């Protein structure tokens, strides 16, 4: 197990644009494109939003994709996105010290969160980050679950939280 295999499990692999639970058009292995309008937002609004997502994808791939990519392309955006998550952690004054204090497995769990919620979002978990830095694993686990993140994607958050709790890959074994 490693950060790529871990995120591939949590994000899945879809070759056509889809909408995630937060309302973001997404594709590949968790590659976020743009926000979608209301399930009502006018007939025009919808087409606009979809074309805006297709435009973002074309820009990312460097080709006219029409909202569909190959597995190889999804893996390329994934390599870029994992790289970006790590880079985000290292340039952030709040996340870097926590990342540096963690072991490899727990580092992967932090990259997983940043990949899902972005640098700024994770850097805002001030109390959980402090508990992680203090190696108070069970306390950090309890605190991390008190979040919209956990409530919206509980099965995934539980695996990430268990990874911070144990410092092992047990939550991803047999998946
Ligand atoms: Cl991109």
């Amino acid at each position: 197990m490693n950060i790529f295999e871990m995120l591939r499990i949590d994000e899945g692999l879809r070759l056509k644009i889809y909408k995630d639970t937060e309302g973001y058009y997404t594709i590949g292995i968790g590659h976020l494109l743009t926000k979608s309008p209301s399930i009502n937002a006018a007939k025009s609004e919808l087409d606009k939003a979809i074309n805006a997502a297709k435009s973002e994808l074309d820009k990312a791939i460097g080709a006219n994709t029409n909202g569909v990519i190959t597995k190889d392309e999804a893996e390329k955006l994934f390599n870029q996105d994992v790289d970006a998550a790590v880079r985000g952690i290292l340039r952030n004054a709040k996340l870097k010290p926590v990342y540096d204090s963690l072991d490899a497995v727990r580092r992967a769990a932090l990259i997983n969160m940043v990949f899902q919620m972005g640098e700024t979002g994770v850097a805002g978990f001030t109390n959980s980050l402090r508990m992680l830095q203090q190696k108070r694993w069970d306390e950090a686990a309890v605190n991390l679950a008190k979040s919209r993140w956990y409530n919206q994607t509980p099965n995934r958050a539980k695996r990430v939280i268990t990874t911070f709790r144990t410092g092992t890959w047990d939550a991803y074994k047999n998946l």
